[PDB]
């Protein structure tokens, strides 16, 4: 109460405090060595401990804020190190703070972090797992100062789980090596989904982003009443918006206010929100944001009801379009949580243009009477590609679904570069092996989930290295028709054929000690090269020889003087499919 860091010491516990706090001074000071900022960590716990033994001792009654920017212009060579954000020094809370957030580089220029052989890991863990760690919880927030630090944290127990199980194993790459890969792609998901939320919500405003959560939130919260879920919608929007302005702290207590009032309102808002809100403050937000959908009330009405049959529709409407338009939304939503968000969005967006339409003919009953016919084919198209692409993934593997997607994707923009289209197909692919597992009713919102950072990730790079006007079409189109749109292209009847590049198709015994993972990519890069030089050539043609491409390195990688082979071959081989393929 008095003494604000006291306050969070109490809360937090030593370890997460000492832990936050270097994630802090990590994001801001990006390029200060790790000994530096371990020194500041110890110098505030230790004031912290003071102010937790008495509050009224020395500056214990300074905000966060104040001590935290006070220290920040501790830093001696904060000029020559930072330039111009030293100048923030001479201002007064709150534009030094303010200030600070401006000066903080998103993508700064650091060395990609490389993974050290699992041994050489794994003893610098036992021989001292505090350092081990805390020095690459700092490698990891230098590089992402603006992923909430929490979630940084939550990241690292997960990563510390790993190493004390797997570096006991009989094998320990067997055990970590799948476990670090798994986190990394989760962290960068997880980072993704960050700066997506926050970039979307610039582009189209307040209004989509409240849409987008009343359908989400009354998918998961069924039996809330509308009011409820009003209720926290706003509150929700005030805290993203608080929490992409980038302050931790401000972002942290609206957080926690957040997940409190929804925790004294459990009993009124879920019955899934019991186990979520017995845990740490540290940990509540995290674990509500991921619960699962409640089950749906039981005695339900007919949605034309209210929205079709009734006298009033646009009466209502008019009076007040918006929340009208969310009633739908909550109740339409609520008996469908097997719709991904956006395809709610667009009945939404359905139902609003017929309302616009109709409320200003005639006789107005008359003219909306059958729009829910309007919803059908919407529902249907997700439906049909999901159904048709989780089967083609069933019979081809993962892997050779991928090389079904890669085919089909180089035929459409044949214009992207080939390191790109691979990376694409093969995290397209990724999706429908964790998402086709699933039980139908919940692989939309799972495909969802997943294609929007990878859709957004290829849009990321086409942004920057633009190629083609059809992929900037979707890239900046509707948040709710983007997908449609990619889903819309088709095979580019423009492109004309690189010229053969006998190189390009050239292949030595070196692939056969390649990773699995490398030689893949390998096969799948001449792959694309192959369709980007044969672009009319057929399935059955591409098919054909792909198989001999098969056998072919089969056959070089299991006899004498591989070297030969693969050049004898190869000779053979690209003659032929050069014929094949006319
Ligand atoms: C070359 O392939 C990658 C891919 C993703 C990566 C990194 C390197 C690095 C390392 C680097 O920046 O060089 C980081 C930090 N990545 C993340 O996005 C991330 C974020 C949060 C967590 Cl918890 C874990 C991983
Ligand atoms: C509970 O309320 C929300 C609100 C926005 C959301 C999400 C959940 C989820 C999570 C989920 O879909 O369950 C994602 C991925 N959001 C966005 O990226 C986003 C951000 C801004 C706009 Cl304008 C539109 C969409
Ligand atoms: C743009 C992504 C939204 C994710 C998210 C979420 O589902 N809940 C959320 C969950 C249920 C009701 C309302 C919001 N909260 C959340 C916010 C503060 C504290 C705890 C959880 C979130 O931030
Ligand atoms: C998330 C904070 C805890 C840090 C633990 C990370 C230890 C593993 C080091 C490898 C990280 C580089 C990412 C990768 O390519 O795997
Ligand atoms: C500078 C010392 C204070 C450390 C700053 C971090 C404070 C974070 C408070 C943790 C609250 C959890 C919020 C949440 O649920 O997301
Ligand atoms: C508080 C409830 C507000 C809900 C407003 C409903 C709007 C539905 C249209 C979907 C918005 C996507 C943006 C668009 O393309 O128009
Ligand atoms: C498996 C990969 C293909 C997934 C099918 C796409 C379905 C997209 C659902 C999201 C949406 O409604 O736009
Ligand atoms: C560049 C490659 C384009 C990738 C398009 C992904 C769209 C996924 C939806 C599936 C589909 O309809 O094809
Ligand atoms: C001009 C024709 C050159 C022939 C080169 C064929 C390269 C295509 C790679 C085929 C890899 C398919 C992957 C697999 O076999 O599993």
């Amino acid at each position: 109460h008095k003494s604000e860091v006291a306050h969070r010491f109490k809360d937090l516990g030593e370890e997460n405090f000492k832990a936050l706090v270097l994630i802090a001074f990590a994001q801001y000071l990006q390029q200060c060595p790790f000994e530096d900022h371990v020194k500041l960590v110890n110098e505030v716990t230790e004031f912290a401990k003071t102010c937790v033994a008495d509050e009224s001792a020395e500056n214990c009654d300074k905000s966060l804020h104040t001590l935290f920017g006070d220290k920040l212009c501790t830093v001696a060579t904060l000029r020559e190190t930072y330039g111009e954000m030293a100048d923030c020094c001479a201002k007064q809370e709150p534009e030094r703070n303010e200030c600070f957030l401006q000066h903080k580089d998103d993508n700064p220029n650091l060395p990609r972090l490389v993974r050290p052989e699992v041994d050489v890991m794994c003893t610098a863990f036992h021989d001292n797992e505090e350092t081990f760690l805390k020095k690459y919880l700092y490698e990891i927030a230098r590089r992402h100062p603006y992923f909430y630090a929490p979630e940084l944290l939550f990241f690292a127990k997960r990563y510390k789980a790993a190493f004390t199980e797997c570096c006991q194993a009989a094998d320990k790459a067997a055990c970590l090596l799948p476990k670090l890969d798994e986190l990394r792609d989760e962290g960068k998901a997880s980072s993704a989904k960050q700066r997506l939320k926050c970039a979307s919500l610039q582009k189209f405003g307040e209004r989509a982003f409240k849409a987008w959560a009343v359908a989400r939130l009354s998918q998961r919260f069924p039996k809330a009443e509308f009011a409820e879920v009003s209720k926290l919608v706003t509150d929700l929007t005030k805290v993203h918006t608080e929490c992409c302005h980038g302050d931790l702290l401000e972002c942290a207590d609206d957080r926690a206010d957040l997940a409190k009032y929804i925790c004294e309102n459990q009993d009124s808002i879920s019955s899934k929100l019991k186990e979520c809100c017995e845990k740490p403050l540290l940990e509540k937000s995290h674990c509500i944001a991921e619960v699962e959908n409640d089950e749906m009330p039981a005695d339900l009405p007919s949605l034309a009801a209210d929205f079709v049959e009734s006298k009033d529709v646009c009466k209502n409407y008019a009076e007040a379009k918006d929340v009208f338009l969310g009633m739908f939304l909550y109740e339409y939503a609520r008996r469908h949580p097997d719709y991904s968000v956006v395809l709610l969005l667009r009945l939404a967006k359905t139902y609003e243009t017929t309302l616009e339409k109709c409320c200003a003919a005639a006789d107005p009953h008359e003219c909306y009477a059958k729009v829910f016919d309007e919803f059908k084919p919407l529902v249907e198209e997700p439906q049909n590609l999901i159904k048709q692409n989780c089967e083609l993934f069933e019979q081809l593997g993962e892997y050779k679904f991928q090389n079904a997607l890669l085919v089909r994707y180089t035929k459409k923009v044949p214009q992207v570069s080939t390191p790109t289209l691979v990376e694409v197909s093969r995290n397209l692919g990724k999706v429908g092996s964790k998402c086709c597992k699933h039980p139908e009713a919940k692989r939309m919102p799972c495909a969802e989930d997943y294609l929007s950072v990878v859709l957004n990730q290829l849009c990321v790079l086409h942004e920057k290295t633009p190629v083609s006007d059809r992929v900037t079409k979707c890239c900046t189109e509707s948040l709710v028709n983007r997908r449609p749109c990619f889903s819309a292209l088709e095979v580019d009847e423009t492109y004309v054929p690189k010229e053969f590049n006998a190189e390009t198709f050239t292949f030595h015994a070196d692939i056969c000690t390649l990773s699995e993972k490398e030689e893949q990519i390998k096969k799948q890069t001449a792959l694309v090269e192959l369709v980007k030089h044969k672009p009319k050539a057929t399935k059955e043609q591409l098919k054909a020889v792909m198989d001999d491409f098969a056998a072919f390195v089969e056959k070089c990688c299991k006899a004498d003087d591989k070297e030969t082979c693969f050049a004898e071959e190869g000779k053979k081989l690209v003659a032929a499919s050069q014929a094949a393929l006319g």
